[PDB]
């Protein structure tokens, strides 16, 4: 359950991804969720810091004075709801629902949504087919 | 940075400690904060999803459909604000300050906000000294 960490503390393994799996829990129950985020004709409800902790774009958004307190966030109009669902997903997860069909549709959006870790890993995949 | 999960996904291992450390961030900057704990004299700015994913008693308040809208909480008078400092810094870190002057009121504050993980730990420290 704990390690002595490298510094002074008492570190706790699986505390984070507890936490994660939690704030999805919540996610799950509609629970203090305070914006949905607008992809086509599919909506998705999220928790802001949630969205600022996983993508550039949203950490850009919600640190906008302006932007900040919208409750609705519509993204570009090509987006692959899809791909924004498998991406919303591994945010909450930590795992990444990828596969041959749904690949080019999670680059593109994570590209758009600047997720810089799960853009590396589509390009490494692909990579590996060619 | 990611491996086969034991399901059909790709798991990313230290995405959890990530997001953990970016909702830190948030924190420090006071971005997105929608609550402040009072202990005593001492105010303390957090994220509710954050406070109920590491607490009990947390999620019990927010969930509650009277309270869950609530910008500030009073706790307990009898809380010992360095106890909650600490727990607080955990919750957002996996790192648990535990020290010989602290101990006693760390573990008062973690049983009060039903933080099962840190009692028993407590409990096991205490034990390890009698
Ligand atoms: C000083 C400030 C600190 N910082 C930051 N702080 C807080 C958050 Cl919510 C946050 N989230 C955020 C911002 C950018 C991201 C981002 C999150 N992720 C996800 C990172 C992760 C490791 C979780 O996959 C990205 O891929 N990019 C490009 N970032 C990086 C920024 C640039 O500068
Ligand atoms: C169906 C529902 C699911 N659940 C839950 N869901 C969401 C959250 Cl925010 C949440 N957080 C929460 C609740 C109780 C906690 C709690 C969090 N923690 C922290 C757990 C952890 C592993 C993060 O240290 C505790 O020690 N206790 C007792 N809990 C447990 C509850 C009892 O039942």
């Amino acid at each position: 359950l704990y390690f002595q960490g490298a510094d002074s503390c008492i570190q706790f393994t699986r505390h984070a991804s507890d936490v994660l799996l939690n704030l999805n829990r919540l996610r799950s129950r509609d629970i203090l969720t305070d914006v949905v985020i607008v992809v086509s004709r599919e909506q998705f409800r999220a928790h802001k810091t949630v969205l600022m902790a996983c993508s550039g774009l949203f950490y850009s958004i919600f640190t906008d004075q302006l932007k900040c307190n919208l409750s609705v966030i519509n993204l570009d109009p090509e987006i692959n709801p899809e791909g924004f669902c498998i991406l919303l997903d591994f945010m909450y997860t930590s795992r990444l629902n990828l596969r041959e069909g749904n690949i080019m549709a999670v680059m593109a959006t994570a590209m758009y949504l600047q997720m810089e870790h799960v853009v590396d890993t589509c390009r490494k995949f692909i990579k590996a087919s060619e």
